[PDB]
């Protein structure tokens, strides 16, 4: 039940280098920095429903079972299959060019992603507070 509830972005460390690495144009990075994503999580043990509230009523819902291959969807609508493991309370997914670790730390939702681009890699640390 640890991840349960509604969360709101308070900080995004590495935000601009991360966005720059993955092709986002600089003008929209500068506009995008003040956007604070709201996340709603229903966790029933190993069963998760992860909802992100993007601009313009663009609700992105991902459902998964921990340690079991699950159908997932990106912000752009790309469907893919993935496995979210839990390692000491930390949710984790790994691809050859992408990794994410999500945890509850100091009562906050902390999301750490790493991506490969042509320049090298970039790391984003997003921290959300409970609403
Ligand atoms: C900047 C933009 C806000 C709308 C705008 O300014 O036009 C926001 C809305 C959706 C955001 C993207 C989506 O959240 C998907 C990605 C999530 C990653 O954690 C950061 C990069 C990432 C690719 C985001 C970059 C940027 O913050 C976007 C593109
Ligand atoms: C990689 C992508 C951001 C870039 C994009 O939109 O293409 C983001 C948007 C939604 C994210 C997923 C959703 O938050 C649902 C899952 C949440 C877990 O905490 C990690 C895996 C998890 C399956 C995430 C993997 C990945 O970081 C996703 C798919
Ligand atoms: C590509 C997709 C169209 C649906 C599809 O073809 O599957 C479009 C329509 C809705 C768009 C999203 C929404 O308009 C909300 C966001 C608006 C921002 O200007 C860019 C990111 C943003 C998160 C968009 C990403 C992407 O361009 C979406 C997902
Ligand atoms: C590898 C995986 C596809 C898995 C599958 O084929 O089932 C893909 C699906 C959507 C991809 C993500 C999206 O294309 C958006 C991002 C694009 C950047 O150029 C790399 C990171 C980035 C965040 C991608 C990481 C990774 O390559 C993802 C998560």
């Amino acid at each position: 039940s640890a991840f349960n509830g509604k969360w709101e972005t308070e900080s995004q460390e590495g935000y601009e280098p991360f966005c720059k690495l993955i092709g986002i144009p600089d003008d929209v990075i500068a506009k995008g920095r003040d956007f604070k994503l709201v996340t709603e999580i229903v966790q029933n043990g190993d069963d998760f429903t992860w909802t992100q509230y993007y601009p313009n009523n663009h609700v992105v819902t991902n459902k998964f079972i921990v340690g079991k291959e699950s159908d997932m969807e990106t912000v752009g609508g790309k469907k893919f299959k993935g496995i979210v493991s839990m390692e000491g309370g930390k949710l984790t997914i790994s691809f050859p060019k992408y990794q994410q670790t999500t945890e509850i730390s100091g009562g906050k939702l902390v999301e750490t992603s790493t991506a490969s681009g042509a320049q090298g890699t970039a790391v984003l640390v997003r921290t959300s507070k409970k609403v």
